[PDB]
C-alpha cells in the first residue's frame, strides 16, 4: 500500500540519517487527506529543498492528488530502490 | 518584476536565454492558467519529464504557496529564482 511504502521509505531514510525527511514522511503517512499531505510536503520543502526524499515524496503526493495512486506508488518504489542502493 | 504573472514572464525569458526549453513551456503554461489547480497540473506533467530542473522545482514551490493563499511568499520565491537565473547568465 501507499502507507506501507511510506513506512519503508521512512525506515531507509532513518537508516541513512535523514531526520527532516523522516519527520515529513511520518506526517504524510499519518495525514487524513491529500490536502494535509501536501501541506506537510510544502513545510518541509521550505526547510530542505534539495532533499531527494522530499522531492520524490512531493511528486508522489501530487500523483495521489490526481487519483493516480499506482503511479504514486511506483514513484516510492523507485525512491526505496535509490535509498537501498545508497545503503548497501 | 511586479505581479506573479510578470515575474513568471521574466523567468520565462531568462530560462529561454539559458536554453531551458521544457521549463520555458511549463512557465508559459502556468502563466496562462485559469486556476491554481491547472497550474499544479502543468507543473506535475513537467516534473515527470525533468525532475531536477531548478526552474521547475522553484515553480512547483511557488505554485504551492499560491495554492495556500501565500501569494507574497510565492512571488518572493520567483524573485529568488530570477536572481539565480540572472547569476548563471552574467
Ligand atoms: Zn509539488
Amino acid at each position: 500500500t501507499f502507507k506501507e511504502l511510506l513506512e519503508e521509505v521512512e525506515k531507509l531514510a532513518k537508516q541513512l540519517g535523514y531526520e527532516e525527511a523522516v519527520e515529513a514522511v511520518k506526517k504524510v503517512k499519518n495525514s487524513k487527506s491529500t490536502r494535509e499531505e501536501m501541506q506537510i510536503v510544502v513545510e518541509y520543502l521550505r526547510i530542505d529543498p534539495d532533499n531527494i526524499v522530499l522531492r520524490k515524496l512531493d511528486f508522489a503526493v501530487h500523483l495521489k492528488d490526481q487519483g493516480k495512486e499506482e503511479e504514486a506508488k511506483k514513484v516510492l518504489e523507485k525512491l526505496i530502490e535509490e535509498l537501498k542502493k545508497q545503503l548497501e
